């Protein structure tokens, strides 16, 4: 490497950061930035390749890696695990940075990269993580770190994206594992003709239409149709489609159709509640919160006499996701992605084992779904 | 502000960060970066103006601000407290970034900005903080956050700089306060003719000679002499001065003299130990560590029967700083700075109230001293 100009690239990268740090207060744009939670980037490579498709030439991608290590943190060899993985990101045709922290669990490890990552205006706007698939198989303790991470991303006014494949995301290893490897390398190459359909179901979503626009204007996805689905009113159908058409003309998405539905939060048809109730069977008044669990004994000895957190106050919130799953299946069977609004419940009043339980009944048997929710701060400022 | 090219400065600042992130694995320079612990930057302005003198055109300066707020963290208005203070850094002729965190104390607040600040190779190399002046007046509890911050900067292989003025650093408000005001605005303007003398007293120091070189090659300091002081051997004096002269020729400092001393860790002259012992008078076996304090009762009821942490194992460590203080006074009375090696004690074996007690006996009545200690990783790679 015959480069004697590296000292000119240091000051070039530093005065342009001071260039970007100083601009007009009212000239602010959106510029979608994101920290991706990949772990070690040679593992989880679908979450690199998908979040390369948006945030390419238009934002920055930060590959976070919290090293869970309760004992013996080895900081001095870790710099050799910084430059190695960054060279792995550079030898592949990637435009990502890489910051690794050390903590004792996943939540407080990524707390550091929420309120301290980046410099200047090069800060992560959103947080994109993978979906915890094995949340019911064991150790329901450490679901409390994952959901209280989601609630903490919504506290810092971040946008949250959750990616879920039907199989797993991680690769750290035969023909049952052949299902893992090709279907993880499914986004960077070889995209045929199909459909990327969205489900606009929240008014203050924002980002959830910008993401399918940016991913369909790419080299691999321009033979793919954006089918906006929407639940709205019941009586007038022509003009609610018109009301969505003007907004979609603002986002210049160039859709195929805006289908209006009228059977949301009506009828779960007595099918999935038999599966949803046995899903939360070992959590019914065993919802994971040690303090609440200990606390009940000052009011009752049989705990299953109150259902206010459980079902008594959230009837149609629970019944909506079970209604939405068959609507996802009978209309988006063979799609490439599903960009779906993400259900957000309020902290404290709702349990973490119920809030997690809604997020997989919504995404039981699907293509690579994307549960997305913006911060409703401002969007469409992007492209003026 | 008629700027329609801001979108060209975003991608210009981002591809040059990818330029700097990809270089040869052997080519890397030193490039002194630092996070300064200023608090709100309109307060503590000497620690902006001094750390502007080095890390100008040659490194980055990051102005950290941990917002101690145990209750009610207000994240949504805090972005208006980000752009306001960054505009305050930009309207002054500064080249600094600014990241603000929220925590419940000072230590875990700046833990976030140690292992998660910056992107790529634009990470803070060192940590520069101010000296806690009012450590004996009240609440010896919260000295444990300051010293366990110092020990944590030395755990991440950071360099540590501690700046101490004879008066305070903070400005948040008459003629007793007129001493604060002008003497805090003493570094940016109006530097006359004088001396910036260093005390090379540690072999694996490193940075402690690079800092007085970079600050004396500036617009305000080039009528100032660098007088290297050094403690070394006793018998040969001409050739230890020669052995320092070759190293100083490598650092191209262009000094005035290399004075060799021979009365370090010999004789504190029975003067300051009367003041040092009454300094640690309410801490003698009351050294602040609640667990150790509770623990003693399994071995004794009168705690003052063991002196191993206190004086019995650290005779000449304590007597060295009291020896060094009169050497600082009889030789560096009227100087502009004192760049002095920083005493580092091992964690756990030494108390935090003793380690703090050495850091102010070394710096009792001085000019703006600078207690500096490198990470001994590599230095002099800078300027090839």
């Amino acid at each position: 490497w015959g480069s004697s100009t590296q000292a000119l690239t240091y000051h070039q990268a530093l005065t342009h950061s001071l260039q970007l740090c100083g601009v007009a207060d009212h000239i602010k744009t959106f510029r979608p930035q994101c920290l991706v939670m990949t772990g070690a980037p040679n593992s989880r490579p679908a979450i690199l390749h998908l979040v390369h498709a948006f945030t390419k030439n238009v934002g920055l991608m930060l590959c976070g890696h919290v090293r869970i290590s309760s004992r013996r943190p080895n900081f001095k060899e870790l710099n050799s695990d910084m430059l190695r993985y960054q060279r792995w990101l550079l030898n592949n045709n990637s435009k990502a940075f890489y910051t690794c922290v050390v903590a004792e669990d996943l939540r407080q490890g990524t707390q550091y990269m929420l309120q301290a990552a980046g410099l200047g205006r090069l800060r992560p706007n959103t947080l994109v993580i993978g979906f915890k698939n094995d949340w019911r198989i064991g150790d329901i303790k450490e679901v409390e770190t994952y959901i209280n991470l989601i609630h903490d991303a919504f506290d810092f006014q971040y946008g949250v994206v959750i990616l879920r494949l039907r199989e797993g995301l991680d690769i750290s290893h035969l023909n049952v594992a052949d299902q893992r490897l090709l279907d993880s390398q499914q986004f960077q190459q070889k995209q045929g003709k199909g459909t990327v359909d969205v489900w606009w179901l929240f008014d203050d979503g924002g980002l959830t239409l910008l993401i399918p626009y940016l991913i369909a204007n790419k080299k691999k996805w321009k033979d793919c149709k954006i089918r906006v689905f929407i639940g709205g009113k019941i009586n007038r159908i022509d003009h609610d489609r018109r009301a969505m058409a003007t907004l979609l003309s603002k986002f210049r998405i160039d859709f195929s159709d805006i289908t209006v539905l009228g059977d949301i939060n009506t009828k779960p048809k007595s099918e999935g509640l038999t599966e949803f109730a046995e899903m939360i069977e070992p959590y019914k008044l065993r919802e994971d919160d040690m303090e609440q669990e200990a606390a009940e004994k000052l009011k009752s000895e049989e705990p299953w006499r109150i259902t206010a957190n459980e079902l008594e106050l959230y009837k149609a919130k629970g019944n909506r996701q079970i209604r939405l799953n068959e609507l996802l299946k009978e209309h988006s069977s063979t799609a490439n992605l599903i960009v779906m609004s993400m259900p957000l419940a309020r902290k404290g009043a709702v349990s973490s084992a119920l809030y997690m339980a809604w997020l997989d009944t919504l995404s039981k048997d699907l293509p690579p779904i994307l549960l997305v929710r913006g911060n409703h701060q401002s969007v469409l400022t992007f492209y003026s």
